DNA sequence: AGAAAGCCATTAGAG
DNA sequence: TCTCTAATGGCTTTC
């Protein structure tokens, strides 16, 4: 299974991914723990949003 | 070194 | 039926 996103999450993180495309490991516990995530998904969240804003370069 | 993070292709589920 | 993206898996890369 797999969980959806709300706004509040995904606007977070957008604005996170903003200023940086990368995390460092404080940060993605800091950014996991605010929004109720695991440190997992942030990583995956941040890999696959990588991989979107290749593909608009 | 080898754990941890990444890249990338691919899948599958939510709505 | 169709879209988008969470999530996966098998590699390579970084530290
Ligand atoms: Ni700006
Ligand atoms: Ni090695």
């Amino acid at each position: 299974g797999r969980q959806t996103y709300t706004r509040y999450q995904t606007l977070e993180l957008e604005k996170e991914f903003h200023f940086n495309r990368y995390l460092t490991r404080r940060r993605r516990i800091e950014i996991a723990h605010a929004l109720s995530l695991t440190e997992r998904q942030i990583k995956i969240w941040f890999q696959n949003r990588r991989m979107k804003w290749k593909k608009e370069n």
